[PDB]
C-alpha cells in the first residue's frame, strides 16, 4: 500500500478547532489517502471500537446465540441513560453499551481472546490489562491504517472466523443508508488514559466500489464528540465520496 | 379477528389523488391495521417483489453464489438506463433489473421454482406461465396480507431456505437507515396485466419492535410512482412509528 497525503483535508480540523486524522482506503484502486501519514500510523486504545472483535469473537464461540438475544440490565443505573435498559446486539452496538461487552469478555476469557486478537492481527496484539477493561484502559492499541486492514477483512469475511459471525456483525454496524450510500461503522471515545481521543471507523458502500476510513481526533471534552462523524462526512464529500 | 380497519388513513391517499391500500402489522402486539380490508385481501401480480422470493431460491440453490458476483448485461438495451451494465445481487435489487431475475429463473427451472413457492407458502402458490414471466404476466397472485405473512416468515429466518439465504436477501433488501429506524423493502410495479398497481413491502425495524408493511395503488401512468413510499410514510408519520 501507497499512500498518498492531502493536508487540504485539515481545513475541515481547522474550521472545528480540532486536530486529528481521516484515513481513507478506495478499495478499487489499492490506494490509501490521509491528511497526516504520521498520525494515521500513531497506534492508540481502540475504546468502544473494540466492541467490532468482540462481538465476533463472542458470535463464533457461542457466547452471543444471534443478534436477536437478549442481554439483561445488571441493574447498575450508569451515567448514559439508553445502558440502563436491555438490550441486543443491534442496540447495544448501536448505543455503546460497555457493560453487555464487558460480560462478553469476561466469558470469551483471556486465553481465547488473546488467541483471536492474534488470528485477527488486531492492532499490537496485546492484551495486558484486565479481561474486561483492557481496551479501555489496558495494553492493547491500534491505529487508524491498522484499523483498516482489519475492517477489509471483514468487509471481505476474510477473518478467521465463521461467515455468519462477520455477516451478524456487518449487520450491526449498520448506521446510515439512502439511495447513495451505505455506511457501515463504530464510534468509540477513549478517556481513562491519555490522550483523550475520539474515533470513527467503517466504511462506505456504493455502488461499485467501497471506501474504508478510520479518523481519530483529540477530544478534549464529550462536546465534540459529533464532530467525529461530521469532519469525516465533510472529507467524504470533498472527495465527491458522498452527496 | 386480528385486523383493525382504520379507513382515516384513506386520507393519505384522496389528497394525493389515489386509491390503494396500506397494511402494518406490530409484531410485538401480533396486531394488524389497514385503511381497506377487502383490498388488504385482494391478491395481485407480485411483479419486481417477487424479486424477494426469486433471490431466496438462487441463492438457496448456488444460481447465485453470494451478493458480490456479477451478472453481466447480455447487451440489449432497454428503457430503464441503470439495467444497461453490469450488476450484482445488491445492486440489481436496488435498481430492479428485470432481466438479471429472469434469467435466475430460468436456471432454478420450473420444478424447482414451484416446489420453492409452494415450501414459502407464497401467495396462491401458482406459476402458470412463462417460467421466466409468470410473476409479471402469469398466474401467480399474492394480497398485501400474504406478503406481510411471507415477509414475517424471512424476519425470522423461518423460511425453507438456508439462514445464510435469508440473511443476503435481507441486506439485499436494505432501502434506508438511520439513528431512528431501519427500513428494510422492496418496490414493485405490476403493468402487463390489469389492473396497473405500485407496491412497496418490507419492514421498519425500531429498537424494540418490527412493523411489517405492504401496500398496492392504483398506478395508472409511471409519474405516481413516488407516492409508493411517500403515501406509506405518512401512514407510519401518523401512527407514530418513525418520526
Ligand atoms: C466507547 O468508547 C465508550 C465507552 C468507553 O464509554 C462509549 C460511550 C460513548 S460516548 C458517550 C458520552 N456522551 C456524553 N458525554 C461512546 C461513543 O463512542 O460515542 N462509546
Ligand atoms: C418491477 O415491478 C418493475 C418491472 C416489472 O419493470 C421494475 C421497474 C420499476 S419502475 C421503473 C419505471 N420508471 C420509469 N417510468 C420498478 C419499481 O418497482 O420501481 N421495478
Ligand atoms: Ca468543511
Ligand atoms: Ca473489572
Ligand atoms: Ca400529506
Ligand atoms: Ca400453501
Ligand atoms: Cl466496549
Ligand atoms: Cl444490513
Ligand atoms: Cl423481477
Ligand atoms: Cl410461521
Amino acid at each position: 500500500k501507497e499512500w498518498q497525503e492531502n493536508k487540504s483535508w485539515n481545513a475541515h480540523f481547522t474550521e472545528h478547532k480540532s486536530q486529528g486524522v481521516v484515513v481513507l482506503w478506495n478499495e478499487n484502486k489499492q490506494q490509501g489517502f490521509t491528511n497526516n501519514l504520521k498520525r494515521a500510523n500513531q497506534a492508540f486504545l481502540p475504546a468502544s471500537t473494540f466492541k467490532i472483535p468482540n462481538s465476533l469473537i463472542a458470535l463464533d464461540l457461542g457466547v452471543v446465540k444471534d443478534e436477536h438475544q437478549v442481554f439483561k440490565w445488571d441493574g447498575q443505573t450508569r451515567d448514559i441513560a439508553t445502558w440502563n435498559r436491555d438490550h441486543n446486539l443491534i442496540t447495544a452496538m448501536k448505543y455503546s453499551v460497555v457493560p453487555v461487552y464487558q460480560e462478553f469478555a469476561r466469558q470469551i476469557g483471556e486465553a481465547r481472546m488473546s488467541k483471536m486478537l492474534h488470528a485477527f492481527d488486531y492492532g499490537n496484539e496485546d492484551i495486558s490489562g484486565n479481561v474486561d477493561s483492557f481496551w479501555l484502559d489496558g495494553g492493547i492499541r491500534i491505529s487508524a491504517t491498522e484499523q483498516i486492514s482489519f475492517l477489509r477483512k471483514l468487509y471481505h469475511n476474510k477473518l478467521h472466523v465463521s461467515e455468519r459471525s462477520q455477516r451478524i456483525v456487518k449487520q450491526a454496524m449498520l448506521t446510515e443508508a439512502n439511495g447513495d450510500y451505505i455506511i457501515r461503522a463504530k464510534t468509540g471515545y477513549s478517556t481513562r488514559i491519555e490522550p483523550k481521543i475520539g474515533w470513527w471507523v467503517g466504511w462506505v458502500e456504493l455502488d461499485d466500489n467501497v471506501w474504508f476510513f478510520a479518523m481519530n481526533m483529540d477530544m478534549p471534552t464529550s462536546d465534540g464528540l459529533g464532530l467525529r462523524q461530521a469532519i469525516t462526512k465533510e472529507v467524504l464529500k470533498q472527495e465527491k465520496i458522498i452527496p
